[PDB]
């Protein structure tokens, strides 16, 4: 799909059996949702953006299905104020910026 | 262009007689820029990202060239990490996602 601008490119996405919706961030490095249940092992980490720094936990290999489009990657748990999928994922289901 | 998501989707930029490089971020509602003067009257506001908050100045109808391509918009000038285009002038270049 083709996704103007204009409005947040919000779209819905299947993560754990759960129905979320998350933004195509192309500023983002990496993925990262509110707080969940998610499988395997994990570990504390750090990640900071605009403002300041949040603690999340570092899930591997998690499967999101992205407006119908699966990919498998890292996904970080923790407050961010709106889920994110970021560039590890984005370029799983080949998205791109055109201009 | 076409613009795939591996790497940063940094650009260089000319704003105010200044080269400068900047994020093209989906994710972000507003652009902000490191600190620079710009022309115009401004009025602080305040901007939250995943961690925190910060102090900017906003100034309207400022011109950017991005990679090229002109637009005239809000550049918000605070203590940001990373130079970012946001959605407010990602528009005006007629920038879209697609996958
Ligand atoms: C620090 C920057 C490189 C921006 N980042 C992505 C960006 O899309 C965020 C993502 C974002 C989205 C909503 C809320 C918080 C963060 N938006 C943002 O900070 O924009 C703010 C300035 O313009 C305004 O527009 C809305 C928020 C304001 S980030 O959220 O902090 C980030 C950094 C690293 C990762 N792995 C994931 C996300």
């Amino acid at each position: 799909p083709q996704i103007t601008l204009w409005k947040r490119p919000l779209v819905t996405v299947k993560i754990e059996g759960q129905l979320k919706e998350a933004l195509l961030d192309t500023g983002a490095d990496d993925t990262i949702f509110e707080e969940m249940n998610l499988p395997g092992r994990w570990k504390p980490i750090i990640i900071g953006g605009i403002g300041g720094f949040i603690k999340v936990r570092q899930y591997d290999q998690i499967l999101i299905e992205i407006c119908g489009h699966k990919a498998i990657g890292t996904v970080l748990v923790g407050p961010t104020p709106f889920n994110v999928i970021g560039r590890n994922l984005l370029t799983q289901i080949g998205c791109t910026l055109n201009f």
